[PDB]
């Protein structure tokens, strides 16, 4: 028992982290096979950040300008190209520590682990979610760009995020491993609107199921609701509307606990309308929304 | 910016995890050099758990009874011994993935990362603290025993915890890597009292400093207090008494933010007496106490 915000073991990703330097700029890269992936803003100076012409800036750069170091050994750059907002640096050596991997573009509401790195060296690992407004609430300082978000299925690492930017609001923006930003964000120092950060309803419900499984049951009530009645409450509190797909995905948790999805929705409705009244659920005084139904099942069953 | 419950990169520890089987029991072991460390309750059957005579049970076990597997390869057991509540299985092969390591017995209030494992395979990593009542609030299912807690200083892994037990209250107990339990707990299926779980005052204050650094400043007030005045409030709310050593350890955070330790104590005093009033601090609606002053400095500076 016990329920924690748990990240994937980071070993398979640590072995892929390299340091990329271009001119006077240093950030992290991801070394998979004979390719190093990094944010294209590595070619920028602080002067050209208001509106950089990445194509024009990259013309002035040659293979020998990209200094790639894995630990204390230098990788030889034999090719370079820009794919959307990422640079792909072809090196002469395949990473011997390359795990089985995939590049995946996650859906808002899905979770992933982040291995925060600086100068190609890992500092820590934490679990987070792609918010409905396509931002992430991470922990990234200067030099952390190029740090990646990933998921692990048995032995396969699915890379889903690469860190590129911090908005003036302290939230984070970045791309998938094809260089496409999540959301409307651009790799430019400009006014960028982070939209309404809505709560991931299906994840909150999954976390309520995890709470019941691990003993916290104070919030269970004698009530039920309908999808349409619940969604009127969810709209009022900036929660994502709950769909039948969401009810279906909560099916295994409903089967395990014997608590119908709509009964759990009525518990959530009362929690939204009345608050926790000074009580806690799984050590939290607020409704947690960064655990998917898959995460709850995984943690409650012990999948390795 | 941004502040997260961050665990150490787990790679150095993943490479040490093995599966240990004795008779019909399977749990995790830690392979360092030519020694495998695991909870001694691996020699127990469910029948002998109310009051096991570990010395008598171990007499019936020979080297060939301890099946140790690293991935899919079998380690040859050439020696076995019991040190307190851990078994040390001498193998014929030094772990090639042994990092630089130390065995340390942590103080209550200190934090560490846990690499939850099952059948010698890592499932996830999370950050936690040794509570003042010597328990940890982890996430451990059947088969997770032998999973370790550790800290990392640059390249050296300081192992501090080995998981052994779950109390009927859902909290966790275990030992250091010499086999000595933290707290009064015994590896026996008996009524074991988890004492008063007090809040780690110095950690809450460090987290308040992290909040100010990362923008959350609503809780700052026009007041100050004294150590003795603050401690009257801390006693009332089951907080650990704050000592001058604690004030000294918060010194670098006080220097960085320009907020004197006693002024931050008055902010904490008002938060204790009045609550958050429906507001949050670093995405939390309760006062967080599992970040040491060292953790805050590390995360706010980017130490790898
Ligand atoms: C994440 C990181 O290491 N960095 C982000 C800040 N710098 C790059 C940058 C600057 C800027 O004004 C806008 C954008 Cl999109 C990126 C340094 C690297
Ligand atoms: C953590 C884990 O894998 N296990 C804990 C529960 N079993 C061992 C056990 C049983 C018991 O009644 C008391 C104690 Cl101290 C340990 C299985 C292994």
């Amino acid at each position: 028992s016990g329920f924690r915000k748990m990240a994937f073991p980071s070993g398979k990703v640590e072995g892929c982290m390299v340091q990329v330097t271009c001119g006077t700029t240093t950030l992290n890269g991801l070394w998979l096979d004979d390719v190093v992936y990094c944010p294209r803003h590595v070619i920028c100076t602080s002067e050209d950040m208001l509106n950089p012409n990445y194509e024009d800036l990259l013309i002035r750069k040659s293979n020998h300008n990209f200094l790639v170091q894995a630990g204390n050994v230098q990788l030889r750059v034999i090719g370079h190209s820009m794919q959307n907002c990422v640079l792909k640096l072809k090196v002469d050596t395949a990473n011997p520590k390359t795990p089985k991997y995939k590049f995946v573009r996650i859906q808002p509401g899905q979770t992933f682990s982040v291995l925060a790195c600086y100068n190609g060296s890992p500092s820590g690992v934490y679990q987070c979610a792609m918010r409905p407004n396509f931002t992430i609430k991470g922990s990234f300082l200067n030099g952390s760009c190029g740090s990646v978000g990933f998921n692990i299925d048995y032995d396969c690492v699915s890379f889903c995020y690469m860190h590129h930017m911090e908005l003036p609001t302290g939230v984070h923006a970045g791309t998938d491993l094809e260089g496409n930003f999540y959301g409307p964000f651009v790799d430019r120092q400009t006014a960028q609107a982070a939209g309404t950060d809505t709560t991931i309803t299906v994840n909150v419900l999954a976390w309520l199921y995890a709470a019941v499984i691990n003993g916290d049951r104070w919030f269970l009530n004698r009530f039920t609701t309908t999808l349409n009645d619940f969604n009127l409450v969810a709209m009022k509190y900036n929660y994502e509307p709950l769909t039948q797909d969401h009810v279906d995905i909560l099916g295994p948790l409903s089967a395990q606990t014997g608590i119908a999805v709509l009964d759990m929705c009525a518990s959530l409705k009362e929690l939204l309308q009345n608050g926790m009244n000074g009580r806690t659920i799984l050590g939290s005084a607020l409704l947690e929304d960064e655990f998917t139904p898959f995460d709850v099942v995984r943690q409650c069953s012990g999948v390795t």
